[PDB]
């Protein structure tokens, strides 16, 4: 079974700034597709195996990944993001 060290960020998931706009954060599972998956993000909790972010404001941000198990989900140490700067935008 899938363990807490396994669930690493660049390895069991990832976490992108759009390369446009960097207050757009990219989550994404990447895991195999048959897997189901959790996240815990700065806007609660999403089961999609990738969610898209739009953070308006200046901040340290912390993302959790969780993984279903046969004993239940498995959850990550927090990875975090940093958003530079405010995007009026997206409020």
């Amino acid at each position: 079974a899938v363990t807490v060290d396994d669930l690493v960020e660049g390895i069991a998931f990832s976490i992108t700034h759009d390369s446009e706009n960097p207050n757009i954060v990219y989550l994404k599972s990447l895991m195999p597709s048959s897997y189901q998956v959790c996240w815990q993000h700065p806007q609660g909790r999403s089961q999609e195996r990738e969610v898209t972010l739009q953070m308006p404001f200046e901040g340290k941000y912390e993302v959790t990944f969780g993984v279903q198990t046969r004993g239940g989900i498995v959850y990550g140490n927090p990875a975090t993001f940093t958003i530079d700067s405010f995007c009026a935008d997206f409020v």
